[PDB]
């Protein structure tokens, strides 16, 4: 037992390790998306920048979870970071839709984590999740939904002009 | 075939994808090391900072390789990032020794990549490797060797005082 | 023999004179393109600016090659600069495609020059080419490929609106 | 017919295309002279700088003529830029004498152009020539004549000391 | 074996030790030249300054080679620094000619070193030489050739006025 | 005889040439020591910096002696700079002890030089030595003695921790 451990359940520790892996996976997915939009036959630089920023933010989230694990006296156990489900993301709209789905999956995992923390009477972990993750997820999901709405209304993905102008005026 | 591709061999493209995976793996190893030194029962904050900086640098190297792949008209294919070989790195000296071994492995891969680029008459790729990777690897290996030498001479890992003072005076 | 000449093969000297002519020719092609887009019945000012900048850059490349020739003790022999293959470049997309083809031709000449320098064991010339020309060519080719991709996706050349908006938002 | 064309004779358009070629040729001659003085066995850096500046100025004159052609609704037709009559310019004094002869030839062409514009009742073209070319030519010819006079009086080309000191004190 | 040594051939290590000695020797030669021009019966202060600067630059080159030797895990073995071949350098022109010969000898040694590094498949050493030594040697040789040309054309060494004015206007 | 020579004995001139060689030799010894401490298996960066600074100071002393030789109308005659007696200096303490011995040898040579100048009634040379060398030697010897004392009291060379902490706190 760690000398700092107090009111930290082994189930919570395991769930935090799983969340660390999920955040690293999301970072990897966003990295793949960014460099898809960096291809010469796609060439949407602001889509690339947007998804690279998301990748770095997901890495920061994972590192905050590892810091939490150490603060509470749990032990970090890392697992393989699985490759993203796609090599080719097919369009700005498709990438935004996949990102929306990914963020909702991460949010579901965070909500299950909060439910576990509540069931284990761990208010510090509950507040950690609330303060650093839940509203960030809600804001990200709302922004991605807005982006999907606008791309669809402008006529993406069929309209390369739509994706070009969205890249310039919303993401630039 | 990509409209930008010129004098870029499929073997070189494959080798670059392998190097991308290796750099991401090295980033993951350094991340694990950093948060090992963040544990309450290790508590060497400057070891943690040193290895976190290395992790971020390895990520930047991987992203530079992906950018190169797109610049030359190759296609990025990502693979799983395997978990590090250790969860517990046992000491500052042991972590520095493992980092030295890892950097020499990465350097060997880069040298094989340069040999392939030379054999394929790809001077742009040769110079890319020389400019951005080879001397960085040599400098990193020399620095890690210096750190290992100093820790051993001060009496690590048996001397917790040795690791404490090295953390303060060399890494701080 | 020049008092400064050392390890400089006559074949390399001839190849450098040929490269000087090729760079001057590329400068002339870009000049023609720029002032095509300055016509009242074309009127794409940022296409004109882009190609004029390319023309001046090609002139600078030619002058750097002449400076190299003198540094190594070779002798500059200038030839006629042939007129560009077109007087009318037909569209922004067509001009970008022709520029991509031209840059790939120049890159091929530079790669043959590097192969000659390698065969003659002239590492100074090899590094001169690597440092000042090869990555510039790769970057130019990637940028032109990106431009061609975006123009095609926006609907050029049939879409005068596509070329207008590309002129404003990418080249402006 | 161009929508902007007004009071612009086809003879004037042809003469302007010829002048564009002549200015580009003069630029090329000055480029050759500059890098002759950059040779290790000539080594007069301020002669080299002087003639390189002249080369760039001639390019600017050519581009101003192309801009004029488009402003008036004429169409630019480029021709080969012939190589300079010399590879070796033999001395600072000889190069200055050749430059004087070249500038007087360009001035003669400009005066014939002005006579044509007057005969065609094209006051805009007349004033364009007067404003941007005629006094520039007179000033250049006077300066080159001054340089030739001083070099001859100092004892060039027989006096390498004369050319050295002129390079330092007049052109530096 | 050094813990940092990787892909570093014993032949390359020996060649680097020889190059260190050669650079120190060149530094000594330039020191001798500088203080020859500091003599009361020579009294060319800017020749003295020029050669002293060259001496210090050669020392810096030697120290960079020693740093490289340690970076790669080789071991420095110093040898005697032989005295320069002359005590009296006879004139500014003669000293410049001897310096040109010395720089071409150093360049030949560096080119042989690069050939050895290429034969041993040591791209880090190849790029080290290319980046830090080859173009510096080419530039130094071109500058010395220019100086020799100008001194000869001004009438050195017979013209003490020639050497005086060169000292003032080129080296001052 | 030099036109500036006055009250300058040939014995003094010879002794000054010998002192020039001795100072250059001391510079070389300190250079060797510095790069010994730059080795990956020694890795004491502030020892390396200290001895490199000493090497540069010894070079400056040698150049001041050559300047003196020319000021007095003597003639500089350079000799080989012998290699240092050691390639491996074994420890910070051993290097400091060798440096102390070297500085006392140089001081003895300077004192013999002053005795010669006194015997030859050369007060300018006497004061030159007093002003620029004697107290510098005394200060250097006292500082090296202090360093040796502290290293011995801290437990060097057996205590790698002693040398590490001395490197950090006294030489850093
Ligand atoms: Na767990
Ligand atoms: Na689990
Ligand atoms: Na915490
Ligand atoms: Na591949
Ligand atoms: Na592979
Ligand atoms: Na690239
Ligand atoms: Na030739
Ligand atoms: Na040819
Ligand atoms: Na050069
Ligand atoms: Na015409
Ligand atoms: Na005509
Ligand atoms: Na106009
Ligand atoms: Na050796
Ligand atoms: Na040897
Ligand atoms: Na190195
Ligand atoms: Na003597
Ligand atoms: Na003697
Ligand atoms: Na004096
Ligand atoms: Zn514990
Ligand atoms: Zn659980
Ligand atoms: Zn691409
Ligand atoms: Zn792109
Ligand atoms: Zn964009
Ligand atoms: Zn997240
Ligand atoms: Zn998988
Ligand atoms: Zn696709
Ligand atoms: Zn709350
Ligand atoms: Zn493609
Ligand atoms: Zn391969
Ligand atoms: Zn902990
Ligand atoms: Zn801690
Ligand atoms: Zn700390
Ligand atoms: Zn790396
Ligand atoms: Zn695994
Ligand atoms: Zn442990
Ligand atoms: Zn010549
Ligand atoms: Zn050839
Ligand atoms: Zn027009
Ligand atoms: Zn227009
Ligand atoms: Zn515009
Ligand atoms: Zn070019
Ligand atoms: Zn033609
Ligand atoms: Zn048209
Ligand atoms: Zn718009
Ligand atoms: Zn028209
Ligand atoms: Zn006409
Ligand atoms: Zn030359
Ligand atoms: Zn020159
Ligand atoms: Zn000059
Ligand atoms: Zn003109
Ligand atoms: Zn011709
Ligand atoms: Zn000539
Ligand atoms: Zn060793
Ligand atoms: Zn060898
Ligand atoms: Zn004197
Ligand atoms: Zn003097
Ligand atoms: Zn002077
Ligand atoms: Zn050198
Ligand atoms: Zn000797
Ligand atoms: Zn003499
Ligand atoms: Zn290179
Ligand atoms: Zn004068
Ligand atoms: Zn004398
Ligand atoms: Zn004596
Ligand atoms: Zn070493
Ligand atoms: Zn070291
Ligand atoms: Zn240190
Ligand atoms: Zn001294
Ligand atoms: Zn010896
Ligand atoms: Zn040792
Ligand atoms: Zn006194």
């Amino acid at each position: 037992t760690s000398q700092v451990r107090q009111n930290y359940h082994q189930d919570s520790e395991a769930a935090i390790n799983r969340q660390i892996n999920l955040e690293l996976y999301a970072s990897y997915v966003y990295l793949s998306m960014s460099y898809y939009f960096d291809r010469d036959d796609v060439a949407l630089k602001n889509f690339a920048k947007y998804f690279l920023h998301q990748s770095h933010e997901e890495r920061e989230h994972a590192e905050k979870l590892m810091k939490l694990q150490n603060q509470r006296g749990g032990r970090i156990f890392l697992q393989d970071i699985k490759k993203p489900d796609c090599d080719d993301w097919e369009s700005g709209l498709n990438a935004m839709e996949c990102a929306l789905h990914l963020e909702k999956n991460v949010n579901q995992s965070l909500l299950e984590l909060h439910k576990l923390a509540t069931d284990k009477n761990d208010p510090h972990l509950c507040d950690f999740i609330e303060t650093h993750y839940l509203n960030e997820q809600v804001k990200a999901i709302k922004e991605l939904g807005d982006h999907v709405t606008n791309l669809r209304k402008m006529g993406a993905p069929e309209s390369g002009l739509a994706e070009y102008l969205f890249d310039k005026h919303t993401l630039g």
